[PDB]
């Protein structure tokens, strides 16, 4: 089975856009909600034909743009609920240990990749718990209700052998470590609500998204609260 | 062996304080710097009578308060550098997944437990490195140069099986995960500067146990996260 409705933040380009193109190929999906900070500019996102794709504006750092967006998606999915939330929107700010100490940069990296993602997921929980309820039982799947966050292998603490000297990714690594901790906590917290939650890391083209979408269709209770590679294959955290 | 100089942040109470009380016992340490946000209120810390103890004001979230502090510690340690930086200053802000969505709270939790600590650490790097260059070779220990960060078991993602259900510790858990990531990162980044970095979960009888552990720390502990008795966490 397919999810009735999907939300993809940051679909104007990169992974977000590819995922939407991958998503439109599944004609059994009823709604496809794509967001862009600057919509009037998301031309390639916009060019996508098919009537079920809704390109809505969204600034993940603005709590007003969040409330407006949550309401719109609410008006769209109606009583059906939101089946799939794939938190893709994020950014990679340059910052390593040998960078002139700068609080504003570290704070922006976390605000965008962490707190904004948590804020959005929290607001979209009612809609998710609803999609989950619309089918009795105790079985997790993305077609029922899932919160998928696009993370990064650099978020894995135990796999961190490179640090941030050669590559200024300290803040980024932390923002994803945190977001990996959120996913782990969310899955637990939403246990009795039956909504699935998993985090992935895309590669470093449409190949990546094609593989992610495939892995999505194989998800169940056994992947809940974990962090995997696009071909699945778990990360250690 | 003992560290020429030690910095303990937010030592006006709890573990921080407990560490300064344990540290002043090691009669071989030359400088012992303990911070407080409101120096006036740090009565039990100031009561501590000891020629080599310095109580400096520091409010981790303020960059001016950070620099000023870093200037004084350099002024105190001189060309010998700072041999031990133990990040204790921290906070627990109530916030779970069911909590009513609030950007400011999450932002404060991370700003205090993550970004503020990273900033303080970076600013002290010179001192920490200068201290490590006094010795020869690649031996890592808290007597040479080390950064000890007081984290928490709730910061382990692999061990998180209770989430925000029991207690509303979501923003806190994330803050700690991130700082453990910073410890794993600094360790790799400071490898060639020969400065040891390790993270501990504090768990009186605690701080006493931390210290003994600090004295057993070697190259094999670098970049890792342990419990006070040196039992390792998985991250």
């Amino acid at each position: 089975m397919s999810p009735g409705s999907v939300v993809v933040t940051g679909a104007n380009r990169g992974i977000g856009l590819g995922l939407v193109q991958q998503l439109v190929k599944d004609k059994n999906i009823r709604h496809i909600i794509a967001t862009a900070r600057d919509v009037e500019k998301a031309t390639e996102l916009k060019s996508i034909k098919d009537s079920r794709v809704h390109v809505l504006p969204l600034t993940v750092t603005c709590d007003k743009s969040l409330d407006t967006f949550v309401s719109k998606v609410g008006e769209i999915v109606g009583s059906d609920g939101l089946s799939l939330l794939i938190n893709n929107a994020g950014v990679l700010l340059s910052y390593g240990t040998n960078t002139e100490p700068n609080r504003a940069v570290i704070a922006e990296q976390l605000d965008v990749n962490t707190t904004s993602v948590v804020l959005l997921t929290q607001k979209l929980l009612p809609l998710l718990k609803n999609a989950a309820s619309k089918e009795s039982g105790d079985q997790l799947s993305v077609s029922r209700a899932a919160v998928i966050t696009i993370s990064s292998g650099l978020g894995s603490i135990t796999d961190n052998t490179s640090g941030s000297a050669q590559f200024p990714v300290l803040a980024y690594r932390m923002s994803k470590a945190a977001i990996n901790m959120f996913g782990r906590t969310l899955a637990v917290d939403l246990k009795d609500d039956n909504v699935l939650v998993v985090n992935f890391c895309p590669g470093w083209v449409e190949q990546s998204t094609a593989e992610l979408i495939s892995s999505f269709n194989k998800l169940d209770n056994s992947h809940n609260g974990r962090f995997f590679m696009r071909n699945l294959k778990p990360y250690e955290f």
